[PDB]
């Protein structure tokens, strides 16, 4: 609503609004749409065919309004428009059209045909955001109606299967929606105001949100099954490919602290081919979903090694050690974050 509206965009947006108004009239006898005197969609019969002057004032005002929210949604979205010139916009030509497509008047209204103009994917991303301020303004109104959700249509519990978020909405409608949202966009770049996307802004989650605030789960074997000396192997699958750490911990670890950061822990961290005990350094390659990961561990010399997959992990060096020496201690037992 804080936006104010250019003059070119005020003389521009009274001729879009009757243009998409013959737009909307002409889909609808394409589609077979009949006029009628009743007020039934099922017996295809409804007044709304004529010109807006005949057409209820209530419908051509709401085509106005429903225009000047898609301009003010257009100025919101951060997408600056520009003047591309004027007598593209004086002189546009009409496409001949057959008789059955054409109404009971002779005029035909489809202008200047839009193929020509083509559609950047930026131009495609901005006509998908236009469509889901809609749906978000279409359930805005149902939700101060008081209509709720359900599985079935109801109409006395007003319940509508329709308001879900656009990402859920049923294929066919949010198809209906997005024609003319983009058959809207192409008319307004036909107008020539050429319309200039805002930059791609790259936003990154991390997946802050969680259960609670915890950021990760530690899963070890009890402190009683410690390994003093010998050669030791375990497997971990990977189902997925993201935030995890495998290796061998003492049984001093804390839960709540991440894997390798402090000393008591030993870790492979393959999302961002980290080593960690006390520190992150590069070692290794990243797995995939599916990917296994071999843990050995021999406490007679002091090393440890891991395996994606069968082959043998390498740090920067040659060597096959993600940690050549430590402490045998209390022992170490299997660990995974
Ligand atoms: N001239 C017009 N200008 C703008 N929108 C219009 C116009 N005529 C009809 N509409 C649209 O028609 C729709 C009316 O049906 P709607 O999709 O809201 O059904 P619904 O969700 O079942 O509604 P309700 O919950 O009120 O029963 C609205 O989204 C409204 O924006
Ligand atoms: C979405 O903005 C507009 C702007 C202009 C026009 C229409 C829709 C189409 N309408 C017909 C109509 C009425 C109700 C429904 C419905 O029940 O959903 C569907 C179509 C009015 C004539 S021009």
């Amino acid at each position: 609503s804080q936006i104010v509206l250019p003059p070119h965009l005020e003389r521009i947006r009274e001729k879009l609004a009757e243009n998409i108004h013959e737009l909307w009239v002409m889909n609808k006898i394409e589609l077979g749409w009949q006029y009628g005197p009743v007020r039934d969609d099922n017996k295809r019969q409804h007044p709304c065919l004529v010109e807006f002057s005949k057409l209820p004032e209530q419908e051509r005002n709401y085509n106005l309004q429903m225009s000047l929210e898609t301009l003010k949604t257009l100025l919101a979205l951060g997408c600056h428009v520009g003047i591309s010139d004027e007598h593209a916009e004086d002189k546009v030509k009409k496409m001949k059209l057959p008789k059955n497509y054409q109404l009971t008047s002779g005029y035909k209204p489809a202008p200047m045909d839009l193929s020509f103009i083509k559609l950047t994917p930026s131009q495609e991303a901005m006509v998908d955001k236009l469509a889901e301020n809609a749906h978000n303004v279409w359930a805005r109104d149902r939700i101060r109606q008081g209509w709720t959700y359900g599985i079935q249509q109801d109409v006395k519990n007003r319940r509508n299967p329709r308001l879900v978020p656009y990402t859920l909405l049923d294929d066919r409608t949010k198809k209906s929606n997005k024609d003319s949202l983009r058959e809207a966009v192409r008319t307004l770049l036909g107008y020539g105001y050429n319309l200039e996307a805002p930059d791609q802004d790259h936003a990154a989650r991390a997946e802050v949100c969680s259960g609670t605030g915890e950021r990760f789960r530690i899963f070890r074997a009890e402190k009683t099954y410690a390994v003093k000396a010998g050669r030791w192997y375990f497997e971990f699958e990977t189902v997925t490919a993201g935030d995890m750490r495998v290796g061998w911990s003492r049984p001093g670890c804390q839960p709540d602290q991440e894997l390798g950061s402090d000393e008591r822990a030993f870790a492979f961290d393959g999302f961002k081919a980290q080593r960690w005990h006390q520190g992150n350094e590069h070692y290794g390659r990243s797995w995939q979903a599916g990917d296994v990961v071999g843990c050995m561990v021999d406490m007679n010399e002091h090393t440890m090694m891991f395996t994606l997959n069968g082959e043998i992990l390498l740090d920067d060096s040659g060597s096959e050690l993600a940690f050549k020496d430590f402490d045998v201690g209390d022992g170490f037992i299997p660990v995974c974050s």
